[PDB]
């Protein structure tokens, strides 16, 4: 089996994607956020505690013929911006893209912070790292790529990320007019979870290729491209007037510049990342002073190559026994 589903940036900046997704008997669609760097696949539902809901699309499992609960499991995660959901598990059929799952763990949340409730056009996340991260207690349960991954006709999935523009994902193909030239292939740690990688090194514009080693995960569930902040230094010396204040939290530069690109190294090859991609608009509406779209790790204790980096991008998340990570220019 296969699937493709389009995945769409959820505002003007690429703040994030989202990806339909048909939970269900008869179908409920939600839009949810396939994040590579988590294994939870969770909701907004007819239990979350109604004064965080704010215009998300919920889960009502009660409308669900094929919904059954998972008697005493529960979750509750953390990611690393300080944002935070918990409820219970049901299990129930999950179609992404034409491609079906059946008893796949939907977790229901009860609770959800403030950001997910401020965020309307966000109904949940669906988990796309290993399943050994998964919250759910005091049974772990799988992802649905984990759930789906026998039946497909290769054992991957792939992420074509739009820069301003939607993309795609594809389950259990490769989609080679989706790509430019070959599609280079890394090494992946499982060890912490992550499609943890190690790029080859970097370049800042026009400038020369620095051979360093940075390790890091492939993460569509971070905005950013955050690397070491000797890397970030580098990049933004090379903007005029660019700063890192603390007051904002991070590098902002003259909304009045043009930026460099940003190479990255995978083996012996390179995807550059434009410019425009690095520009996040406006630290606050009508300011002249603009967000960067690299930053340091600093204190975030990992590098994450996210959205920026990725939509450079087309993205082979490889799942066979031993995984591994395929990266085209496009």
């Amino acid at each position: 089996s296969t699937g493709s589903a389009t995945t769409t940036p959820i505002d003007s900046l690429d703040d994030a994607y989202i990806t339909p997704v048909q939970i269900g008997t008869p179908a409920q669609t939600l839009n949810l956020d396939f994040d590579t760097g988590s294994s939870d696949l969770w909701v907004f539902s007819s239990e979350t505690t109604a004064s965080e809901v704010d215009g998300q699309t919920i889960y009502t499992p009660s409308k669900s013929t094929t919904a059954k609960l998972l008697s005493g499991a529960t979750w509750s995660i953390s990611y690393g911006d300080g944002s935070s959901s918990s409820g219970d598990v049901y299990t129930d059929t999950v179609s992404v893209g034409g491609l079906t799952v059946t008893g796949q763990a939907v977790e229901s949340a009860k609770k959800v912070s403030s950001s997910f409730t401020e965020d309307s056009t966000i109904d949940g996340l669906l988990g796309l790292a290993f399943s050994t991260l998964n919250t759910v207690s005091p049974t772990q349960q799988k992802t649905f790529f984990d759930n789906a991954k026998a039946s497909l006709d290769s054992p991957v999935f792939t992420a074509d990320l739009g820069y301003h523009a939607p993309g795609t994902y594809n389950f259990g193909f490769i989609d080679t007019t989706a790509y430019t030239g070959s599609i280079t292939y890394t090494a992946v740690s499982t060890k912490q979870g992550f499609w943890e990688w190690t790029s080859t090194g970097y370049a800042v514009g026009s400038g020369t290729f620095k051979s360093t080693s940075i390790d890091g995960i492939a993460d569509t569930g971070t905005t950013l491209l955050y690397l070491p902040a000797t890397v970030v230094s580098a990049y933004w010396a090379q903007v005029s007037g660019a700063k890192s204040s603390s007051s904002v939290g991070g590098y902002v530069f003259p909304c009045s510049a043009t930026l460099p690109s940003f190479t990255f190294g995978v083996g012996s090859a390179r995807i550059v990342i434009p410019g425009d991609y690095i520009d996040f608009g406006p630290i606050s509406t009508g300011s002249s002073s603009c967000f960067g779209g690299i930053q340091s790790s600093a204190g975030i204790g990992i590098n994450i190559f996210g959205d920026v980096a990725l939509k450079a991008a087309f993205v082979v998340f490889n799942g066979a026994t031993t995984p591994t990570l395929g990266f085209a220019s496009k």
